[PDB]
């Protein structure tokens, strides 16, 4: 078997991500943001509390003849940017793009944070970390592509995130059509829980690679792409007028800047991210102060390669018994 879902920004400024999935029977089709950095897939419900939903569309357990409750089973995360959501467990049909899971964990939220319900765009969240992640109490549960990989064609998947415009996540196969060039393949731990790898280096526009190990995750979940100080640094010295502001929360630069790309690598191959994908925005309406897209991961504790790294290539999500992640251009 096979699934291909298009994936679509929820903004402007690519945020987040979106992608139709179907719950239930019959269906209820819900917008999840897949998010490779964790592993639970959790919804907004007919359980949520009633203040804490605003606009979202929410999964019905009691209208689906195929739903089961997992008796006695609870969830709860948070997650790096300090949001959260709790709740309880049902079992139900689940498919993404044509590919069906039966007795897919759905975790139904009773209680999300603010941010979420401030998101009237996402109804959820589609994990596809580690299944050793998940937050299911007492008996963890699988991920969707965990429960879908024996019966896929390849146990893989595959990101392919647009800049200001929609993408595809594929899960069984590898469209040797969406990229260019090869595909350079690189190791991964799992020691974590996450898609975890080691690039081997950076470049800031047209100067000179470094060759320097840098160990991170592959996120979808997280927007920009959050690396050392020492390289972000270097990264904003190049913009005129750049600069951290503890005010605002990162590096700002003046929305007047032409930025230069940030190119990282993946082994002996190089990802190039372009200048134009770093660019966030005015930090408030009408300000002419940017956010960037490239902010130090020294409070985090992790580096992350999040959209805005992730954007810049066809990425692939290999879940064979050792696992691998793949990038190409595209």
């Amino acid at each position: 078997s096979t699934g291909s879902a298009t994936t679509t920004p929820i903004d402007s400024l690519d945020d987040a991500y979106i992608t139709p999935v179907q719950i239930g029977t019959p269906a209820q089709t819900l917008n999840l943001d897949f998010d490779t950095g964790s592993s639970d897939l959790w919804v907004f419900s007919s359980e949520t509390t009633a203040s804490e939903v605003d606009g979202q569309t929410i999964y019905t357990p009691s209208k689906s003849t195929t739903a089961k409750l997992l008796s006695g089973a609870t969830w709860s995360i948070s997650y790096g940017d300090g949001s959260s959501s709790s709740g309880d467990v049902y079992t139900d049909t689940v498919s993404v793009g044509g590919l069906t899971v039966t007795g897919q964990a759905v975790e139904s939220a009773k209680k999300v944070s603010s941010s979420f319900t401030e998101d009237s765009t996402i109804d959820g969240l589609l994990g596809l970390a580690f299944s050793t992640l998940n937050t299911v109490s007492p008996t963890q549960q699988k991920t969707f592509f965990d429960n879908a990989k024996a019966s896929l064609d390849s146990p893989v998947f595959t990101a392919d995130l647009g800049y200001h415009a929609p993408g595809t996540y594929n899960f069984g196969f590898i469209d040797t059509t969406a990229y260019t060039g090869s595909i350079t393949y690189t190791a991964v731990s799992t020691k974590q829980g996450f898609w975890e790898w080691t690039s081997t280096g950076y470049a800031v526009g047209s100067g000179t690679f470094k060759s320097t190990s840098i160990d991170g995750i592959a996120d979808t979940g997280t927007t920009l792409l959050y690396l050392p100080a020492t390289v972000v640094s270097a990264y904003w010295a190049q913009v005129s007028g750049a600069k951290s502001s503890s005010s605002v929360g990162g590096y700002v630069f003046p929305c007047s800047a032409t930025l230069p790309s940030f190119t990282f690598g993946v082994g002996s191959a190089r990802i190039v991210i372009p200048g134009d994908y770093i660019d966030f925005g005015p930090i408030s309406t009408g300000s002419s102060s940017c956010f960037g897209g490239i902010q130090s991961s020294a409070g985090i504790g992790i580096n992350i390669f999040g959209d805005v790294a992730l954007k810049a290539a066809f990425v692939v999500f290999n879940g064979a018994t050792t696992p691998t992640l793949g990038f190409a251009s595209k």
